């Protein structure tokens, strides 16, 4: 099994209310109840320069697991994912996304 | 209780042999055999633009888990970690690191 990790770092645009940002994050997490392929969704906020100062302006991280590349692609091209991407990406001031096959 | 995820994205300097890059990554993974603190270390290489095209020149991801911020900071300033930092950070063309508590 070639398990894929999907890790997103972002920074939200400064004009968005915290209410709007909370909603976007809730919507992201709720994709797991629509897309059976998306596993182990988690997120959090960077702890800041008291812990380490290499976040380069990124504030949030999101992690997802997929059990194959084929499962990831089916998810990524599904209508719910395409719809969510049109809300999520324009809300980002900064974004970076890596997809990788897990090595132990 | 507050478990911390430590996620690193990097890109290596172009002058390094792949042999040395391989060694650097092996040295990184081996920190968990010295460090009780660093757990569940995994890594991989970005899957490229046929999968998704938002990696922004980052090629590698590394993930690990710490029991607490206290444990992370004891780890990060320990002698093995400081020795590894001397080879790792100068080998990075660029790097971004987020540390966060998990939300689900
Ligand atoms: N940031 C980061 C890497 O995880 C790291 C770098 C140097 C020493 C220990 C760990």
């Amino acid at each position: 099994p070639e398990i894929v990790r999907h890790i997103v770092f972002n920074r939200y645009k400064s004009q968005l209310s915290q209410k709007q940002i909370d909603q976007i994050i809730a919507d992201y997490g709720n994709l797991q109840n629509i897309a059976p392929e998306m596993k182990e969704w988690k997120w959090g906020t960077d702890l800041g320069p008291a812990v380490e100062d290499r976040a380069d302006g990124f504030t949030h991280a999101y992690e997802s697991t997929f059990h194959s590349v084929a499962d990831f692609l089916n998810f990524f091209y599904s209508p719910p994912a395409l719809e969510f991407a049109k809300e999520f990406f324009p809300a980002c001031e900064k974004i970076v996304v890596l997809n990788y096959i897990i090595n132990e």
